[PDB]
RNA sequence: UUUGGAGAGUUUGAUCCUGGCUCAGGACGAACGCUGGCGGCGUGCUUAACACAUGCAAGUCGAACGGAAAGGCCCUUUCGGGGG
């Protein structure tokens, strides 16, 4: 059930003795819709083969996204070559609101509620890399408290833990109709 | 202890970056074009502090005053009017 999302298709041109020898590049994000996401860049003579290579590269380099509900743990500004993407968590119902690249990677990760904004290098590839760098900079409170050597309560805020418990209930207790 | 940022196109054979230009949105004391049924609530010289016909826009008090021109009342009466 992996959700896949192409963001950009570009006809690139090598030049040779005869002339322009073309190919196609597909930027394909794929995700589980629940927090695992991967990015791929497929380069191939034909568009569908490019997309397939992108899918394969993505499913190879999947990575897991920290979440507290259907948003992210904390705000974070990821940088790439020159893509700069701030991410800011958001209350539920405001909706993932972002440009098509950040939007695609977030929607494939399953982040339905988030604030995002590209601040440099409108190019979708570097934007996606910047967004991914942000998501990799993300830090779940459990591993944070481990990193500190403390409880979770005295490093994380009560609002985050409230939403955490709420989401955990709505996951487990509401998985009853799926498990039975 | 609550909150709220979307991008796209365009330099190149193609790429990335920078960088500008443009667009998508919202608003208006608005104007124009096409069109036009109803109501409600508002709103209307943003320019010539340019010139202005005309009519109204600051009067009131007779319990401040002399008074009595118009009405009123009463005497008068040639019914013309005259007095208080």
């Amino acid at each position: 059930n992996y959700i896949e999302r192409v963001v950009s298709i570009n006809r690139v041109s090598k030049v040779v003795k005869g002339g322009r020898r073309f190919s196609f590049t597909a930027l394909v994000i794929v995700g589980d819709g629940k927090g695992m996401v991967g990015v791929g860049y497929g380069k191939a003579k034909e568009v569908p083969a490019a997309i397939a290579k992108g899918v394969e590269e993505a499913r190879k380099n999947f990575f897991r996204v920290p979440l507290i509900g259907s948003t992210i743990t904390h705000p974070v500004q990821g940088e790439a070559a020159a893509g700069v993407v701030m991410l800011r968590p958001a209350s539920p119902g405001t909706g993932v609101i972002a440009g098509g690249a950040a939007r695609a990677v977030l929607e494939c990760a399953g982040v339905h509620d988030i604030l995002a904004k590209s601040l440099g290098s409108d190019n979708a590839i570097n934007v996606v890399h910047a967004t991914v760098a942000a998501l990799k900079l993300l830090q779940r409170p459990e591993e944070v408290a481990a990193r500190r050597g403390l409880p979770i309560e005295d490093v994380a805020p009560a609002g985050m833990l409230k939403a955490r418990r709420e989401s955990e209930a709505l996951a487990a207790a509401a998985a009853r109709e799926g498990s039975a």
